[PDB]
């Protein structure tokens, strides 16, 4: 039915921003024991691993408007079922940025705009001062990793089960390299949350976070499809 | 046979107190090279993974009254069974709670009471200083994505084996969104074992996390059962 | 053939001290940038997942006098292989040993005997000041666990193919609750390899970390064999 | 096809240098919040076990000219093939270092040749001051180790699937342990990558990354095939 799988995208994408976007804002910087970004980054690839094993087999477990349409791209999904994912991912970003908001709320000083509220940004809102061109390069080859990792994880010949490990750590490894650069997207619907409630220059640069993802996911799954496949 | 089902969730609800907050009172604060928040938070996935692992063919490993009450909700687990699993893992928990904090007073200056010994809490007591309403939000939100992801993890059509990574990696998940927030309970037994030895605070706000892990683990048995499965 | 088993023990248990120790004296104190216990912990579990993966097939995989001997007492072992598997055991730690101590050597200020080259100790000699009782707790239950982990994930009706990951992560966990208090052995080799080149104290002490693991592994292999199998 | 099996095992090694070296050159030091050698030394696991689960079951996925060699020294893979395995890694490598290379270059300060792009060194160029013997006898051992768990754990008689698991996770444990003797080789395609952008030191060590990685893979394989298997 293609409402569970909705349903399933929908908690996926919400258990993602909840506790990739949770975790930097609620624990990243806490004083003395604090997580880091390597906390974050562990964050991150849990979200996915944790939901691509529960709802995994119900949706495909796809949770980023990139890897829809990065495996519509590679021949894996069919382009019918890909706004209703999107849409579905989306809305369940926004209730988890929503809810989160309110939690982190509860703490004196909180201060959604000023914190940038764990958005993506380049240039001046980079975490580490860096170019817009290093943004774009660093989110495009990721963005088309992740989907040749996805890709090549739950090939034909892959070893059945496995795929959640693969593709959950592949994103706390992206992580791990690239918040510094734009605080790490590779997926709309991640930037897209949290923008809303920066509410500033998070929007002003969402777009990027949008086309970038998008076209490094679509040559990832190009390069899996035609390439190695 | 019951007895080792319950013997299995006695030992399985010790080793998750004793090392989730054991690796708390022992080693996240220990100066230069303590462990951290996310220390702990890989610790308390560990325990279960490793305990699920060992047990989950005998009791179906919950460890938590918060699981096996949801496990119920979601039409996985019997009424009958229920309250002798919440029993064991209580007492599984005192026991470990008991040997830790003789361990911590082998050490000068070790006082349950004023470190809070793990204790969980909310508003004063929170770490971070958060109040009871991001308190009860966080609580309610990951318990019910525990339990998602636990029934989830198990479905029929869920790869054989995996489950035990799935679960423990979404308990350190969880611990490193709420950790600042109310020290993460998600778990009655694990809040009821520390607080008895804390013996203020924590006991005055046990409570607390009796009610919104179980009230979370039945909305998170519910969502599956009604929307995913 | 035996003589392989004993082969896959040796290296095994270098590749346990190499790691393990390796990372405790090159990485975890390293200024700014270094691993710390969490680090060291990661480094132990992996030894025994990366080895149990790659030699279990051969020789089980215990690389551990104390589980040698709590698989001896828990009723899945021989009697009469088990003197051969801790000899293999004690000498793989010791070769290793040798070469991380002439490693650490080609630093300057490097010494073994102040350091403690990784050495396990109680009471002054415990990292963190814990009591000699709380270093026999401690060392106990965590022996225990241990063997009961083992155990468990190796039953018959445990899924194949995941205990290396379980018993591996279980010593990551075992050493994020207690390198502050003994340092962490749960294995008599481990103690001894180090203890040789440490040379005062340790060698003092060691009896202790050959008898507390031993106890603790065999009331493991007990408490599963009688109560949970 | 050859020419698939060197593509993946061109956009493996480019995934395994700008994931390892990218995590070091942009975020293990980042101020407060950067990752660590801990984080670096996971990030490199991972692009093992992402890739190795991506396109193992297309070139075997080695992405190391030390492994496919030591592979080679193990008779599990053939002479014919193993020069094309090595320009694809050495060429993957370069790609990733220089888009690398052009992320890092859009923060003010970088530069490469004084910070060492993440270049292997030994002596003054060790991390930690470690000499050339030091630096011998880590990489031998641990080129060694490395290449005896992936020939187990690949066994026909290891369990199916884990492999990319036993093997990734191995390479984060070598880097936990030998960052501050060599910031960790085994692997000249790695080595070879950065020292290219360094363009000073990194390429008059370069010789040694290649001989030792490989020796000790030799020997790792050779040990594998005649006392183990
Ligand atoms: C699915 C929801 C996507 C939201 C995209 C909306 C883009 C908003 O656009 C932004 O609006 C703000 C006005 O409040 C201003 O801060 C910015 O100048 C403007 O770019
Ligand atoms: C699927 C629902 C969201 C679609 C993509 C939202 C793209 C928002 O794009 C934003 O639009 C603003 C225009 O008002 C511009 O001012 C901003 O610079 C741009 O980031
Ligand atoms: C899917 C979201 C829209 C993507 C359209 C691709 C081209 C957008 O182009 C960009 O739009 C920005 C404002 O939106 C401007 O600030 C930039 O100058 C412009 O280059
Ligand atoms: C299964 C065991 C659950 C124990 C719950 C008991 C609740 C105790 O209640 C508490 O008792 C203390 C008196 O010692 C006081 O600190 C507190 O004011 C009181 O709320
Ligand atoms: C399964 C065994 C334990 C059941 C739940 C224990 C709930 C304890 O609840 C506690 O009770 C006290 C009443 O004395 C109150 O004063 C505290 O505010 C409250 O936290
Ligand atoms: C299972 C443990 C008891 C849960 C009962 C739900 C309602 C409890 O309600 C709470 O009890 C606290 C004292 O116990 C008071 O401090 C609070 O004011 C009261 O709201
Ligand atoms: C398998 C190898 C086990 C070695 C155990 C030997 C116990 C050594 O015993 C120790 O010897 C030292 C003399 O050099 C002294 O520092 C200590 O006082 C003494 O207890
Ligand atoms: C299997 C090979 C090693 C067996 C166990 C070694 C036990 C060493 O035991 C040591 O012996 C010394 C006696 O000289 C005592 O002085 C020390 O206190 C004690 O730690
Ligand atoms: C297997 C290694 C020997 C274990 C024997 C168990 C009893 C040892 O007993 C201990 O030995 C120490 C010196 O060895 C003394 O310092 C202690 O006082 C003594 O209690
Ligand atoms: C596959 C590519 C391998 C490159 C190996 C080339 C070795 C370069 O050699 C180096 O060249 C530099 C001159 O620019 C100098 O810094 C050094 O003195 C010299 O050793
Ligand atoms: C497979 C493509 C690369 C092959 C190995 C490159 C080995 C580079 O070796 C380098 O060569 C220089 C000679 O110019 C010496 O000066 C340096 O000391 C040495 O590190
Ligand atoms: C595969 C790359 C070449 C390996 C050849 C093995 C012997 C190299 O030998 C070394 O070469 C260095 C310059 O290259 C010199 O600085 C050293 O003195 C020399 O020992």
């Amino acid at each position: 039915h293609m409402f569970r799988k909705l349903a399933a995208e929908c908690f996926g994408t919400f258990w993602l921003v909840f506790g990739g976007c949770g975790s930097a804002v609620l624990a990243a910087g806490f004083p003395a024991l604090g997580i880091g970004f390597a906390g974050v980054a562990l964050a991150w690839g849990l979200t996915v691993l944790t939901m691509a094993f529960a709802v995994g087999h119900i949706s495909g477990g796809h949770f980023n408007p990139a890897v829809t349409i990065g495996l519509w791209a590679g021949g894996r999904f069919p382009a019918k079922e890909v706004v209703g994912y999107v849409i579905a991912q989306v809305v369940g970003g926004i209730v988890a940025a929503a809810l989160l908001y309110l939690i982190a709320s509860g703490k004196t000083g909180f201060d959604a705009a000023a914190s940038g509220f764990a958005s993506n940004g380049y240039g001046e809102h980079s975490p580490g001062g860096y170019s817009m061109l290093s943004a774009l390069v660093v989110e495009l080859v990721l963005s088309a990793g992740f989907l040749l990792v996805i890709h090549g994880a739950t090939d034909k010949f892959a070893p059945a089960g496995f795929a959640p490990i693969a593709i959950g750590l592949a994103l706390t490894l992206i992580h791990l390299i690239s918040i510094p650069v734009t605080n790490t997207s590779v997926n709309p619907a991640r930037s897209t949350a949290v923008a809303i409630f920066q509410g500033g220059w998070a929007l002003e640069q969402l777009w990027f976070f949008w086309v970038v993802p998008i076209v490094g996911g679509i040559i990832g799954g190009l390069i899996y499809r035609t390439l190695l496949e």
